[PDB]
């Protein structure tokens, strides 16, 4: 089957240049796989993040010539499918209500200890916690190797609905990459603690679980005029060919040659630059 990828930004403000990284690894793993890159807007809470950003985004993209496949996915539209898989796994055993106080689970240190578990609380005024069986506390980055998670973490009946009415991120994120089909996630450093429970939500649904490549992220908006010594310097950061004489080609050149010379194996494996 063909492979898919994505980038999925949030709309919490403009791209800057590390999710350019993030945006410019997974296009290019994509493509020198002969695979289709699809862009979904986490726009999922839409009063916390900002007007015009997502628009800004899909410009952005444009400029530094990084085209997707198909349509963009709005996690915005999206919360009907979020409410079929939060039923479905309330029906078969795998979840249920918490009433517990934020200043209880931190009187515990900060990681909740399966107290509602077989209360059976109703819905009124409660947060929906996963029901785990066996969690998930390694697995395989194809660029990083085997990496070992925090167990206390990765064990934890884990929200998936907060109790203010917000989905949550590691629910929405395994029913969109499935809904779309998403065969590899190449995203930041930055998620790869979150990952296991992600795969752990793969196993409880009977869903295939994708490959991972979690990239360095870089710490401390992008340029509105010309891209190109932009993109050669997102290139050299990941470990590639990095054109000298950048101001005789298009960007779409250089993406053309970037993707043709993509080599994973070069990649930074540190997780902070
Ligand atoms: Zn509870």
């Amino acid at each position: 089957t063909q492979y898919i990828g994505r980038f999925a930004p949030s709309p919490s403000g403009e791209l800057h240049f590390g999710s350019l990284i993030a945006a410019l690894g997974s296009y290019l793993q994509a493509r020198a796989r002969q695979g289709r890159w699809l862009v979904r807007i986490e726009d999922i809470d839409p009063p916390r993040e900002v007007p015009g950003a997502a628009e800004t985004i899909l410009r952005q993209l444009e400029h530094y010539g990084l085209h997707w496949d198909g349509d963009v996915l709005w996690q915005s539209q999206r919360h009907d499918a979020y409410r079929e898989a939060l039923a479905w796994l309330h029906e078969q055993g795998l979840s249920y209500y918490c009433t517990c106080t934020r200043a209880r689970i931190q009187s515990i240190g900060g990681i909740y200890d399966g107290h509602c578990r077989v209360l059976h609380h109703g819905p009124d005024n409660a947060a929906v916690r996963i029901r785990q069986q066996h969690p998930v506390t390694q697995f395989t980055d194809q660029l990083r190797g085997i990496i070992h998670a925090d167990e206390k973490l990765a064990r934890e009946d884990f929200i998936i609905h907060r109790r203010d009415g917000l989905f949550a991120y590691n629910l929405a994120v395994v029913v969109d990459d499935h809904f779309q089909g998403v065969t590899e996630i190449v995203r930041g450093a930055d998620l790869i603690e979150p990952t296991v429970r992600q795969i752990s939500l793969y196993q409880l649904f009977g869903w295939k679980v994708p490959d991972y490549i979690h990239l360095p992220l870089a710490l401390n908006a992008l340029p509105k005029g010309d891209p190109r010594p932009v993109l050669i310097a997102a290139l050299q950061f990941l470990g590639q060919q990095a054109e000298a004489h950048w101001q005789d080609f298009s960007v779409e050149q250089i993406l053309q040659s970037a993707v043709k010379n993509w080599r994973l194996t070069a990649v930074p494996e540190s997780a902070i630059v």
